[PDB]
């Protein structure tokens, strides 16, 4: 009785005494062995847990608490050496990575089929870029180029903008980027990615510890008058 | 500032966001590795746990959960193979364990010095037993003899049987006995100690899994009259 009932992560289903579903802390040796390296997490405290399962679980007990608050999933993989954000690299960084939105949201498009990656009105958002004589192609272009081309196709640029965000912005959706939410932002993919912590600490105008829509946005470069909600869900 | 902060078996002091203590559940693994095989507990799924600590760190996360509830340490030491309690071994048990409680409890007031085991008014009681002629010294005697005395020593047992219940409501203190708090009677010394269980199921006469004072009392012949809580703390 319990099928239907899909706890949040770090939580299962267990019934209480009157066999109503509750959703209780999951035990971390429930949760499946990592298969490889691969499949371990490390954390902002620099400990390589064996997933994020056992990440979640672990972290689970810490609901409310300061230290939980604190708790985040930094990585996934085992915790590596970090080499430090070179202040050259960080200036350099959000064009680095705005361009790589567009270009991933642009691979999407060309690997969707029946909509499977990208919804109907996402499709036709991400054609409209996709097939334009203006757009630059993918490739390890000087900071310099990447600049030109936000300028003259800032409106390219508008979409990767805000549905990066979306697709980052889900434990909760809430419109607000956790320090764990950012996570695939620091995978070995992303230009600099070292430097991707560093950077949204930047973004974090406020200083509550999360990029909102606002501070996302305007970290990098998207007009405030040009951030649009409808584009993220 | 938690250092004042005793939160109860199977929690750790955590402080919330502001500041204030919180008592959430204990992260199994940080609690100290068994010294050996005699700080390992066995659950009552038949499952060997590494300490009480880890015990009932694990249990901590089923607060409510019917799975929880049932949750109980049944002896202290690895699960070990227990001979079934026999009818005949079950009906001598009482007897046989009543007799179990007033030795202890003599041998602590002989061991004890400057009330480092027994308290004041507590040793007083036992010494009014144990310096009486009629006291029937230890040793193993068949249940008629057992019995004869219970009927020519009752006011003997009265405090003996009132000490042992205190000695174990302590998770928490509440006057009800729960399977684990029940978990010492379970241990070798215990005679028949493999009826504990089977026995206290047939004091539970409310079954609601608890053994509470009149119940426990009761079982051991002590008169619903010379029930008494100052006994007891
Ligand atoms: C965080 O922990 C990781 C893993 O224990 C540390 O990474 C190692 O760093 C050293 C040099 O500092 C390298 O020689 C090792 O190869 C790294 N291990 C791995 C698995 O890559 C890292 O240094 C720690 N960082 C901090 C700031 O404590
Ligand atoms: C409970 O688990 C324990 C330990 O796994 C079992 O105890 C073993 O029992 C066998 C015979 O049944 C003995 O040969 C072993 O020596 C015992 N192990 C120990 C550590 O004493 C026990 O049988 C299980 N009981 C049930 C009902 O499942
Ligand atoms: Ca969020
Ligand atoms: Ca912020
Ligand atoms: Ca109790
Ligand atoms: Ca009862």
């Amino acid at each position: 009785p319990c099928q239907n009932h899909h706890c949040k992560h770090g939580k299962v289903c267990e019934l209480d005494e009157n066999n109503t579903p509750m959703c209780v802390c999951q035990d971390p040796t429930s949760c499946p062995a990592p298969i490889g390296e691969f499949e371990k997490v490390c954390s902002n405290d620099n400990k390589t847990f064996d997933s994020s399962c056992h990440f979640f679980a672990t972290k689970c007990t810490l609901e409310g608490t300061k230290k939980g608050h604190k708790l985040h999933l930094d990585y996934i993989g085992p915790c590596k050496y970090i080499p430090p954000c070179l202040d050259s690299e960080l200036t350099e960084f959000p064009l680095r990575m705005r361009d790589w939105l567009k270009n991933v949201l642009v691979t999407l498009y060309e690997r969707d089929e029946d909509n499977n990656l990208l919804t109907e009105k996402q499709k036709l958002r991400v054609k409209k870029i996709h097939e334009n004589e203006k757009r630059l192609e993918a490739g390890d272009h000087p900071v310099e180029l990447l600049a030109r081309d936000f300028e003259k196709n800032y409106n390219m640029y508008i979409f990767p903008v805000h549905w990066q965000f979306g697709q980052l912005d889900q434990h909760p959706i809430d419109g607000y980027l956790s320090h764990t939410e950012l996570a695939p932002l620091r995978a070995p993919l992303i230009p600099m990615e070292h430097c991707t912590t560093r950077f949204f600490e930047t973004c974090d105008l406020d200083n509550d510890k999360y990029i909102a829509l606002d501070e996302w946005a305007g970290c990098f470069g998207i007009k405030q008058k040009d951030i649009d909600k409808d584009l993220v869900i």
